[PDB]
C-alpha cells in the first residue's frame, strides 16, 4: 500500500495515536542484563533506556567493556548504524574510545547541549582550534580543525589522535542544531537536506566502519534520521517502490534498540520525511 495513500488515510481518520501503539505492542522484547549491572548505573542517562545485550557495542578493554550503544544491522539495505545516548559526564572517553575503535568517520549529532533550561548531554568536542581536549582514562587527543555554520546545520572537522601508537584520523562532526525544544519539524525539508549531506561525506558508506548517530536517549530523532534513510534506500532499489513498509522496517530495526521512534508526531512526521524524499529518489 503506497505510504502516500496510507499517509492520507491515517490523517483524515485522526489514527496516528492506534498505528503507533500497535508497533509498541508488536515490538520485540530481549534481555538487558548487562546494562541493568549496578556497577554501570552511571553508564546510562536514563532508566528505562538500555541497549539489548545481543546487540550492544563492546569497548575493547578488560576492565568494563559497557557503552549505552547498540548496532542495527539492515540486511536488505545493506546498511549499518550504531545508535547511542548523547554522551554523559562520566563517558565522553569511551564515547570516543568507540568512535575509534569501530572505525567511524563520521558523528551525527540531533540535538542541543542544552535544551529546555535543562543539560541534555555533555560537551564533548572542542570549540577553539587552539584549545584541544584530552581523554585521560582512554589515552586520546581530539582536535578541532575546521567549522561551517549554516543556518539549519554546522559541519566540523576534526582530529582524532590515538595517543597510544600515534595514529590519527579525521573524524566528520554533523550537528542538526535547529529542531524545535517540542514537538517536531513543521517541514521535513531541512531535515531531508542534512541527510543528503551526511551522505555524500561517505560517511554512510561501507569502506569505513558504522556511523555514530546520537540525540539524548538515542531512540527518537536518532531513529527517525536512521528510518528515513533506510527506506529511502530500499526506494531505490526494489522493482517496486511501493512495496516498502516503514512499519515492518521500524519493527525490523527495533529488534536490535528499544524505543525507536518515541511520539506518534515523530512516526508521523518519518511518514512526511520518506514521501518527500521520494520524490528526488524516484528521477524527481
Amino acid at each position: 500500500m503506497e505510504m502516500e495513500k496510507e499517509f492520507e488515510q491515517i490523517d483524515k481518520s485522526g489514527s496516528w495515536a492506534a498505528i503507533y501503539q500497535d508497533i509498541r505492542h508488536e515490538a520485540s522484547d530481549f534481555p538487558s542484563r548487562v546494562a541493568k549491572l549496578p556497577k554501570n548505573k552511571n553508564r546510562n542517562r536514563y532508566r528505562d533506556v538500555s541497549p539489548f545485550d545481543h546487540s550492544r557495542i563492546k569497548l575493547h578493554q578488560e576492565d568494563n567493556d559497557y557503552i549505552n550503544a547498540s548496532l542495527i544491522k539492515m540486511e536488505e539495505a545493506q546498511r549499518s548504524y550504531i545508535l547511542t545516548q548523547g554522551p554523559l559526564p562520566n563517558t565522553v572517553g569511551h564515547f570516543w574510545e568507540m568512535v575509534w575503535e569501530q572505525k567511524s568517520r563520521g558523528v551525527v549529532m540531533l540535538n542541543r547541549v542544552m535544551e529546555k533550561g535543562s543539560l541534555k548531554c555533555a560537551q564533548y568536542w572542542p570549540q577553539k582550534e587552539e584549545k584541544e581536549m584530552i581523554f585521560e582514562d582512554t589515552n586520546l587527543k581530539l582536535t578541532l580543525i575546521s567549522e561551517d555554520i549554516k543556518s539549519y546545520y554546522t559541519v566540523r572537522q576534526l582530529e582524532l589522535e590515538n595517543l597510544t601508537t600515534q595514529e590519527t584520523r579525521e573524524i566528520l562532526h554533523f550537528h542538526y542544531t535547529t529542531w524545535p525544544d517540542f514537538g517536531v519539524p513543521e517541514s521535513p525539508a531541512s531535515f531531508l537536506n542534512f541527510l543528503f549531506k551526511v551522505r555524500e561525506s561517505g560517511s554512510l558508506s561501507p569502506e569505513h566502519g558504522p556511523v555514530v548517530v546520537h540525540c539524548s536517549a538515542g531512540i527518537g530523532r536518532s531513529g527517525t534520521f536512521c528510518l528515513a534513510d533506510t527506506c529511502l534506500l530500499l526506494m531505490d532499489k526494489r522493482k517496486d517502490p511501493s512495496s516498502v513498509d516503514i512499519k515492518k522496517v521500524l519493527l525490523e530495526m527495533r529488534k536490535f534498540r528499544m524505543g525507536l521512534i518515541q511520539t506518534a508526531d515523530q512516526l508521523r512526521f518519518s511518514y512526511l520525511a520518506v514521501i518527500e524524499g521520494a520524490k528526488f529518489i524516484m528521477g524527481d
